[PDB]
């Protein structure tokens, strides 16, 4: 049972799982703890770099963003090489999702306007495409902290899997635009031991992930069977157990997308 499957991964790593995915033609969706709100940490930023490809022309792209030593406020792998030259749009959207940078998700909230830095843009874009449940309350490296229970910044392994499954499969973004994020995602570097390590080789992954404080980890993809079929895995979990600075388990993750994987086989 799957179920138990889940369970038991939980007191194996001291953890608290969430897990969903969509149902399809002939499978029934997978639920565990599906409803219960985990933080996005950096998961938000697929949604992010959706919502600016569709709020702008193609070629805002090619837009240079400058920004300055004291932008840098968390992990920022291409970032913090830039700070003098700057980065375009795109190379933002690139280091975001591909390297998780965290100044580049910063910029591309700053990018999108409005209140809150971008963050009540960036809430108001899931309530376009029906997602009653997430919000984005602060940016980098804020979004990470907030307490075990608390609702600021978070999502639920259901309600992001809707927005994936709309944001890669269906037609929440033109076809130009839809295959930049989905190349992008594609092409992520952060992902190697999490939802990608549960299935095998001839499975495509595109996934995002996200690590955060008290023992938060997480991983958002959409894999195709080796005949092109394609479902949505959202797997989000964390550690209260061990306070704020609990080790993320990315075996976790691992675990619980190869159980997943053995159902969708
Ligand atoms: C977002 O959750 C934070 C950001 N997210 C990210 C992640 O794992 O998703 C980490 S960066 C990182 C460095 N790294 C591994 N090095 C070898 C392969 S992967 C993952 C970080 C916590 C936030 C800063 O945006």
């Amino acid at each position: 049972d799957l179920a138990d499957r889940f369970a038991e991964l939980e007191r194996r790593y001291d953890a608290r799982l969430g897990v969903y995915v969509p149902a399809t033609g002939t499978t029934a969706a997978i639920e565990y703890r599906a409803d219960e709100r985990f933080a996005f940490c950096s998961t938000f930023k697929a949604p992010l770099v959706a919502a600016v490809l569709h709020q702008n022309p193609l070629t805002h792209l090619d837009k240079l963003i400058t920004y300055t030593s004291d932008d840098i406020r968390s992990i920022s792998p291409v970032a913090q090489q830039h700070v003098q030259t700057g980065m375009t749009i795109g190379q933002l959207c690139d280091a975001a999702i591909r390297y998780s940078d965290g100044t580049a998700a910063n910029l591309l909230l700053a990018d999108l306007g409005g209140p809150g830095g971008g963050t009540a843009a960036f809430t108001g874009y899931l309530r376009s495409l029906g997602d009653t449940v997430s919000r984005l309350d602060a940016e980098e490296p804020e979004l990470n902290r907030d307490p075990p229970g608390d609702e600021r910044d978070t999502t639920t392994p259901h309600a992001i899997a809707l927005v994936l499954q709309q944001l890669v499969l269906g037609n929440a973004l033109p076809p130009d635009k839809r295959a930049l994020l989905t190349d992008w995602m594609a092409r992520n570097t952060t992902g190697a031991k999490r939802i990608r390590a549960g299935f095998p080789a001839d499975w495509k992954v595109i996934d995002k992930t996200g690590t955060g404080d008290y023992g938060r980890a997480n991983d958002i993809a959409v894999v195709w069977s080796p005949t092109g079929v394609p479902y949505v895995v959202a797997v989000m979990s964390d550690r209260a157990g061990g306070g704020y600075d609990a080790e993320p388990r990315e075996a976790l993750l691992a675990e619980a997308a190869t159980c997943v994987a053995g159902v969708l086989a």
